[PDB]
Order: structure tokens, then sequence, then C-alpha cells
């Protein structure tokens, strides 16, 4: 009957570890001790199992695979757990815990499509590059309710645990998912908005079905405008995102909110060879009606400056013609009229004429443009004047004092304000995307709420930019809040109930980095470029001599490289990244001409009116002299983040990429162990296994399962499974 005591339910088959033979019983039962070690002392995450076959006071003496016979210090041997251990579904069982041992135990359950693993109280998830069957209607049912050790580990569970917290503690939760470029952050973090949405959805009728269908409808909205393919995953999450569940107060979903944060909007006007636009620009042109083609003087991406620069346009095993019918559906359920559906349409389509504009010099140094058949089809389709769009790209005019000066941009100039134009017009589409889709989403007060976090994950390119080093700051907060809660709070805990607890020392922080980023005081990369940002003479390469002036030889985790003089590199908590400081003060600055703002305020179209008019979306924070710079800007929507965060409780779900090539079955162990360590996997689990997990105040211990607050011999007989502090009693790990 019940799913997960029938070893033939499919929940057996995909999520539990596959029954062993009795040749496998034989080596289960054996006395004989084994080693983890490396062949080649050079290659140190290449390991091979040797056999003990001798010991002395301290060391071991094991054989090799070829045959040799090697010794080692018993302090230095990473021994081989006994293999009853071998598809644990908790490593913080493990009798040995070491790197080898527990990317063994990852290695063994990935093999049988096993993706999911605990690590102590946090989830470790797999990247499997392909499908398997363990998201459907009845896996769903059978994690409704179940405690986390009752089921086999899954997204799922971690998901339901949140959810009992939440109504349990009357506490808001947070859903945390890290993980580099490609990890499967966004697959998860579809699967927990899945799971809360059936779990706590209006089990009434249709109508009881239309926001929480809406919630999941969403996803594939901003996923066509906000995912690409880069060399590291083919739906790459160009921006990141805090989606917000909520709940009223009986437990039921009341709505969602979506905060989007740091859209890459430079991808929309340039893309590394073999990588693509947004994929919204291949869906329109793939699956456009003849009809509407022709009123968008639409054609092959091949016919667009925009598309047509990386030698990609399409992505092996994806339709963006049926994707394009997909991201309409999705509109169509959310609320989007057809009026607004064919405006944002208008509007990448017009993006992409802008795009094919070709500037040319002039009798003097000013740009002219010869030929306006790109000018006219993209007035036409955003309904603007071409005579005054002409005039706001190549004369935008300026104030010089108090003067109303023209200008004459030559070439360069002129093309860099039409890019301009296009990221602004991307950028602000998107937010209204997103605010269209919240205010249908946000229908009464949320009484609490879970928040899943899915940014764009830790990245490394050939070229690392001001977005990669944006993106990867953002990554090494997360990491460090993971570090802040799994060690630094926990044992500040252990230390104000003063349990007889001696201080460990991780080795996990990120802070120097950080601060080498966002400082203030003394100023860190970040408060040197908005310096720069306003000071009239500043240019790429004074802005990076002065960050190689201030951290040259000075901070630990900067690098002034001898190769190069327009790159720096930062030393993240997921490897060194060497960033190049071409165009960093206009990206930070993010200028836009104030002629081009006006010649789209006036147009026809309601939706484009709205993208220039809209003071929330259109109007920039002048705090100061100047615009804010998207640097102030964005550390503060972080901060603003991380300060929320904190009013959560906290659940971590660490997704792993098991190669660099987006293959099936097959895990590496080099790129896989680098992600261990630099996530601080092992260290997690140790402090769960040495430390004490539960702990409740005395006077409030009285039996939640006399009253006089003191716990007071209601010793219910092990004086080494739990401690007592100042105001609480503690448990060492199993109730
Ligand atoms: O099954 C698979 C599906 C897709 C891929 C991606 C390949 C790829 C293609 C590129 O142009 C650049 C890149 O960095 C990677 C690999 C395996
Ligand atoms: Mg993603």
């Amino acid at each position: 009957e019940d799913p997960i005591h029938d070893r033939t339910s499919d929940y057996h088959k995909y999520l539990k570890v596959k029954q062993g033979d009795s040749d496998l019983f034989k080596l289960t039962v054996s006395d004989k001790r084994y080693i983890w070690y490396n062949p080649d002392p050079k290659e140190r995450d290449s390991y091979e199992c040797g056999e003990i076959v001798s010991e002395t006071s301290d060391s071991f003496t094991f054989k090799t695979v070829d045959g040799q016979d090697r010794q080692v210090k018993k302090d230095d041997a990473n021994q081989r757990n006994p293999i009853k251990f071998d598809g644990v579904e908790d490593m913080s069982e493990l009798s040995y815990l070491n790197e080898p041992a527990v990317f063994h135990n990852l290695r063994v359950r990935y093999n049988q499509d096993l993706i999911y693993t605990y690590s102590g109280l946090f989830l470790v998830a797999v990247n499997p590059f392909k499908r398997i069957p363990i998201y459907t209607q009845e896996m769903v049912d059978i994690f409704k309710g179940r405690r986390r050790n009752e089921v086999a580990p899954h997204i799922f569970a971690i998901s339901d645990v949140a959810y009992r917290s939440m109504l349990d503690d009357r506490q808001n939760q947070s859903l945390l998912i890290t993980g580099e470029s490609g990890a499967g952050k966004t697959e998860n973090t579809k699967k927990v908005i899945q799971y809360l949405a059936s779990v706590a959805g209006r089990n009434q009728a249709n109508g009881s079905g239309v926001l929480e269908q809406q919630i999941l409808q969403a996803n594939p909205i901003l996923e066509a405008f906000g995912n690409a393919k880069t060399t590291r995953n083919n739906n790459s999450s160009r921006f990141g995102k805090f989606i917000e569940i909520q709940f009223n107060s009986a437990g039921f979903i009341s709505g969602a909110s979506i905060q989007s944060y740091l859209l890459e909007k430079s991808r929309v006007v340039f893309q590394s060879e073999t990588e693509r636009n947004y994929h919204i620009f291949y869906q329109l042109l793939a699956g456009a009606t003849a009809e509407e083609k022709k009123a968008l003087h639409l054609a092959g991406p091949e016919s667009f400056n925009y598309l047509n620069q990386s030698g990609c346009v399409d992505i092996k095993g994806v339709s963006d013609s049926e994707e394009f019918k997909i991201t309409r559906q999705a509109m169509d359920i959310v609320g989007f009229s057809q009026e607004e559906q064919m405006s944002i349409f208008k509007i990448i389509a017009g993006i992409l004429h802008l795009g094919n504009i070709k500037f040319e010099k002039g009798a003097g140094e000013g740009a002219v443009l010869k030929d306006k058949t790109a000018l006219n089809a993209a007035s036409t389709v955003f309904g603007v004047n071409p005579s005054v769009l002409e005039k706001a790209l190549m004369e935008p005019r300026i104030l010089a004092g108090r003067d109303l000066v023209a200008q004459h941009l030559n070439v360069e100039k002129s093309s860099s304000s039409r890019d301009a134009l296009v990221k602004a017009l991307y950028g602000r589409l998107f937010l209204w995307l997103v605010k269209k889709i919240n205010n249908v989403l946000c229908q009464e007060r949320k009484a609490y709420f879970i928040g899943v976090l899915d940014i764009s994950g830790f990245e490394i390119f050939k070229v690392n930019s001001f977005e990669q080093l944006c993106i990867n700051y953002t990554n090494e907060k997360l990491q460090q809040f993971f570090n802040h809660h799994m060690f630094k709070l926990e044992q500040e805990e252990y230390l104000k109930e003063k349990i007889n607890w001696t201080f460990i020392d991780f080795g996990l922080d990120s802070q120097a980095t950080i601060d080498l980023i966002d400082g203030r005081q003394p100023p860190g990369i970040l408060a040197l470029l908005d310096e720069q940002s306003v000071f009239p003479n500043a240019t790429d390469n004074t802005l990076i001599t002065k960050l190689h002036s201030h951290f040259s030889k000075k901070n630990a985790k900067y690098e002034e490289p001898r190769f190069s003089k327009t790159e720096f590199g930062v030393t993240h908590y997921a490897g060194q990244v060497m960033y190049e400081i071409q165009d960093w003060l206009e990206k930070n600055k993010d200028p836009l001409q104030q002629d081009l703002e006006l010649c789209f305020k006036d147009s026809s179209d309601n939706v484009v009116t709205k993208l220039f008019n809209d003071p929330n979306i259109a109007s920039r924070a002048k705090k100061g002299a100047n615009f804010i710079t998207v640097a102030a800007q964005y550390k503060e929507q972080l901060a603003s983040l991380m300060a929320t965060l904190e009013t959560t409780n906290p659940h971590f779900v660490r997704c792993i990429i098991p190669n660099n090539k987006q293959l099936p079955a097959k895990l590496e162990d080099k790129v896989v162990l680098d992600q261990l360590r630099c996530n601080g996997v092992l260290e997690g689990i140790r402090i769960t296994r040495k430390g004490f997990p539960n702990r409740i105040i005395y006077a409030d211990f009285v039996k939640r399962y006399r009253d006089a607050e003191d716990s007071q011999k209601a010793t219910d007989a092990d004086p080494e499974q739990y401690r007592f502090g100042i105001t609480k009693i503690f448990f060492r790990a199993g109730q």
C-alpha cells in the first residue's frame, strides 16, 4: 500500500538505493579495511581504493591498484567507510568524514540517479543533466507532511519542512539555493514553487487553482526575457530573483511577489562567441505568424546584428517556435491583454531594428545615417518620430553650464548611445513585466511567507566584466551567509549558553573578499569605482590605476597582474577571477541621452510611453548632485535582501554541477570536489556531528510532548548526548 514501504513503487525505483545482491552482501560483511589514496601525488582529487594490509601505532600500509605497497601516517589517512554506508541518505552518519569519502557517497547515489543527498542539516543536489521522473504529482503527494527522516532526500522534502516550520513556529522561512552557473538552482527553485503551490494550494475548484496557476506561469515569462545561452548553461538566468510565496494565517497560499535583480542588459547588444541573446528574441522570429512578421518587419535572426554575431542562433533540443507558444500561454494565464502582448513584441522587434542602424562618418568627424531603413522600421513599431529619433541619436542636446549645446557624435559615440537606448528599453520592459506580474499575484496582505532565492550563479568567462563582478560578489555574500549561520551564529549560541564548548575555527570566511569589494572605510573596489564615476576626468585607465594603488600588494585577495595593465584579480571563495576594466565607468554611470528619453515619451504606444513616463520605472534616484550609480543601487538592494533573509529561518540547498560539459552520467571528481570544498560542505557536516543542533529554554521545556522551570531532573534516561546552558538545554544529534 504505502509507496515508501512498497519496493515496487516509482518512489522506491527512483528515490531509494537499489537492493544489493548476495555478492555485494559478501563484500559488505568482509573484515578487510580500505583507504582512499592518490595514485598520483599531483592529482590530489583523483582517488583509488587500497586495502590496508598492516599497521603500526601511527601508520597504515596498503596495497595500491597496481600492486605496490604504500605507507601513510594515520593522521593523514583518508579511510574508506564500511561499504554498508555507500549510498547513505544523510552523510552525517558516515563513520569517516573526509573528502574522498564524501565524494564517493555522492558518486554511488549519482550512479543510480539519486541526485539528492543530505549533508547534515542541508541538502545537496548534483545536476543530472537528464530527465528523472521524480517530480510528478504522485511524488508530491508522498512527501506531504512527512518528517525529513521518514522519507528519502528530495527538494520536496526540504520544501515541506520549511512549510511545517512556518506553521509550527509562526516564523517566516527562506530557501537559499546556492551553486555556480549551471549547477541546478533554477530547476530546483521551480520545484520548490511547484511543491508549495500544490501542498498549500486551494483544494477546491478551477478558480481555487487560478492564483497557484498564475504563480507557476510567471516563470516561463521571466525566463523567456531573462534567460539566455552562455558557454556554461543553455538556460542561464541573467537576472537574480527572490520569490516570496505568501500564506494566510490558515497556512494557505494567499499570493506571491517577485523581486528581480541585476539584469544583464549588455547581453541585448553583445554576446560572446557561441552564446545567444535572450531566448525571447529567437522565440519571436521563429514562432511569429506571417502576419505579425509583416507588421513587425521581422526576418531571420541572421538578418540582425544583435543576433548574428555569436555564430549561434539555436539551442540543441530546444524549439524556439514551440517555446514562443509556451511564453504566450503564460502571458494569457497571468493576465497580459492581447494589446499589451503586441506592444511587448513591438518593443522586442523595435530593439532588433535599432541594432541594424549603421552609423557612418560624414564630411567631418560627426556621424550620419545614409540608409534609414532600420531607423524607420524601428520608429514605426515603437511609434515615434524617426526624424526626432535620428537627431536624438547623433545630435543629442546637453547643457554646458546653463547653455543648450547640440552635440554631433561620431560613429563610435552614436553607436554607443543607440546601444544605451536599447539596453534602457529592454531593462525597463523587464521591470515592467515583473511589475505587472506582481500586481496580479499580490491580492492580499500575507500572514507569512517562504522566500526562495535564485540568483545568477558564480561564473568565470575568458572576459569578465562589471556584470561578473556583481554576480560573483553576490555569490560570495550568499556563501558568507551560509558560513554565518552554520558556524558563527551556531557557536556564539554555545558561548552564550556556556555549555562547555571550545570554539572551533572552521577556516571558512569570505569577509576579506567581501570587504575588498564593498567596503567603505577604507574604500573597496565599488567605492573607488563610484568615486571615479563622478570625477569629470576619469578614464578606464585612471580607474584601474586607482584600484592598483589602493590594493596592489596591500590586500591579500587582490592581485595586480604582471601580464596585463587593464585587469585585476579578486580571490573569491570559488576561485580567483580576473576582471577586465574596459567600460566600467560607463556601465556604472549607465548614461542615456535625455533627448532619447524625450523622443520616446511621445511614443504612441501605451507600453512604450509607460516605460519612459512611469517614475518607478523611468526615474532614477538623483541622490546627491549625481544620479545613483549601478554599484550603489545594487549594493543597496543586496543589503536590503540580506536584512530580509535575516528575519527568516534559512534552509540551504547546495547545487553541485558534475562537470563543465553539461553532460549526464559524467561525474568529474576534480570539478565536484572543488565545489564541495569552497561550499564548506564537509565543515557543515562536522559542525553538525560535533555540535548540539537542537535546544530549548528550560522554563519552556516542560514536555511539549510538573511546572517549576528547571528542566529539573526531567532526566528521561545520556550525560554525553546533551548539555545545560545558562537558559536552555542542548542535544547532541538525535532526539
Ligand atoms: O547534452 C548537451 C547539451 C548542450 C551542451 C552544450 C554545448 C555547448 C555549446 C556551445 O556553443 C558552447 C558551450 O560552452 C557548450 C552539451 C551537452
Ligand atoms: Mg539559473
